[PDB]
């Protein structure tokens, strides 16, 4: 009598608002030390004296620590557990390495050739060339190209999101990383909009995007030699990162 056919072409209601900036940028001030610790820091420091082992020591340390700040900086994101469990742990697991280079960076200061990290921890530049070498110094470089973009606090925001989720390979429904990619740019492109230019500034990210991630490569590069070494055998996590993890 009366058939159906066609899209039901419903205009569907929209969604509630959402506070997805200020998540982030919650999440973000948070995840920022106070108190500061430069018990250890020094103006000078060669790298001599166990160098080597003890410096590879301090490197996965550093890291346990830093994994860790950033499965909790990923947990406070809001629609980051609506993905699989799968796809967490994989966004994790690949991101962490530009997570703690990009989170370090914007914290560190180039002009005082000084490093800042998440735990408040400093280690000036000489101390971190033990092992990282020239890997810390392109940080460095990277930090002062960021600083000069400037990327507001909310810009930021997204665009720590945006490292940490992203296409991979194995994904679990490449669309779940995607959707919060493009949740991420909705709150994010609003606020490019916000200034007088209304030109979102991506284009300049990008750029610094690939150099990001030559860090990320340029990270696995120095440790996998080190790791041949073997001077103190990377922990669990990280070697399973490692492994986990792919340079292409």
């Amino acid at each position: 009598k009366s058939p159906l056919q066609q899209e039901p072409s419903q205009p569907s209601p929209p969604s509630p608002p959402i506070c997805m900036m200020n998540a982030l940028v919650r999440a973000l001030t948070d995840s920022t030390p106070r108190d500061l610790d430069y018990s250890r820091y020094c103006p000078t420091d060669q790298a001599a004296a166990g160098t080597d082992a003890e410096h590879v020591q301090q490197f996965y340390n550093l890291l346990t620590a830093s994994i860790d700040v950033s499965r909790s900086w990923a947990e406070k994101i809001p629609g980051f557990t609506d993905l699989p469990k799968e796809d967490q742990t994989l966004l994790i697991e690949s991101a962490f390495l530009e997570l703690f280079v990009l989170r370090l960076s914007i914290r560190s200061n180039t002009a005082e050739d000084k490093f800042v990290f998440c735990n408040g921890l400093v280690l000036h530049r000489l101390q971190c060339l033990r092992g990282f070498g020239e890997w810390l110094d392109s940080i460095k470089d990277f930090s002062l190209n960021l600083q000069s973009l400037n990327l507001d606090i909310q810009a930021l925001a997204c665009l720590s999101a945006l490292s940490m989720i992203t296409e991979r390979h194995g994904l679990k429904e490449p669309k779940r990383v995607e959707e919060l990619c493009n949740k991420i740019t909705s709150s994010l492109k609003d606020h490019q909009s916000k200034g007088q230019a209304l030109e979102p500034t991506e284009s300049k990210v990008l750029g610094a995007l690939v150099e990001l991630r030559k860090i990320c490569t340029l990270g696995l590069q120095r440790i996998f030699y080190l790791k041949l070494e073997d001077l103190v055998s990377p922990p669990s996590i990280i070697d399973k990162l490692f492994l986990d993890t792919l340079p292409f």
